């Protein structure tokens, strides 16, 4: 823990200085060529360490980093993601910072364009919610458990996944609602702050999905407390030009 922690400090500087040492062109460049793609190679290996304030640095250097393009996905990236998309597939006992550090990695979109995450990982979303897994929180609480920390961190990428049309707006939440009835839980939950990042994206096909189905007071009801919380902000003001359409069906 002494050597733990300075072993992260050094290992965070040292990820620090490679990518200003990638920033002068023709000697990080004109070294050889490939050299920063070696430089690459051990981010996205280091994007599976167990500790955060390795990985939020490692992202921070290199979205800078690459800020500046690479000509590198066709060696690199079968390598950089095979554990993780390896960790991606239905290991089903999955962990905490395998799903952080795949919000950082799959915002970055080249190369995986096919939308199956939502698939394998929807079945994450239903397969945490079997009988027996849900039968050892029934008495121990909310957030600090294990199914609840993973189901959260399993929501709150739906967020960054990118932005072609939703197979997963109707299945999605009305699991969230079925496990909103099967832990009889209301008026909060430890899952709606991801929700409402997965709800402030798309906008279109929601509000239309809020005029089909508004006799579902639970579902209103949800519609609701999305609204109210500052993340979210272009439903906020994108309901305030449909009070003139809610008169009309339900009157």
């Amino acid at each position: 823990y002494s050597t733990s922690e300075q072993l992260v400090q050094l290992r965070i500087a040292c990820i620090k200085l490679l990518a200003i040492a990638l920033k002068n062109e023709e000697f990080a460049t004109a070294q050889q060529g490939n050299i920063r793609i070696r430089i690459l190679a051990v981010f996205f290996k280091t994007m599976l360490k167990t500790s955060p304030e390795i990985i939020n640095t490692t992202y921070e250097a290199l979205k800078g980093s690459l800020a500046e393009n690479s000509k590198l996905p066709k060696e690199l990236l079968q390598n950089g993601l095979k554990p993780l998309l390896m960790n991606l597939s239905d290991h089903q006992k999955l962990t905490v910072p395998g799903l952080d550090a795949l919000s950082k990695l799959l915002e970055l979109l080249i190369a995986y364009f096919k939308v199956e995450i939502g698939r394998k990982l929807l079945d994450h979303l239903t397969a945490w919610c079997r009988v027996e897994v849900l039968d050892t929180l029934f008495g121990q609480d909310l957030a600090e458990q294990m199914p609840t920390k993973i189901i959260v961190s399993i929501i709150n990428i739906f967020h960054l996944l990118p932005p072609q049309a939703d197979m997963f707006l109707n299945d999605l939440l009305l699991k969230v609602m079925l496990l909103e009835r099967k832990l009889r839980l209301q008026l909060d939950s430890p899952f709606r702050t991801p929700l409402a990042r997965y709800l402030n994206r798309f906008h279109n096909p929601v509000t239309e999905y809020f005029k089909k189905n508004m006799t579902l007071r639970q579902l209103v009801l949800f519609m609701c407390n999305i609204v109210q919380r500052p993340e979210a902000k272009e439903l906020a003001e994108d309901f305030e030009k449909e009070l003139d359409n809610f008169y009309d069906f339900y009157i």
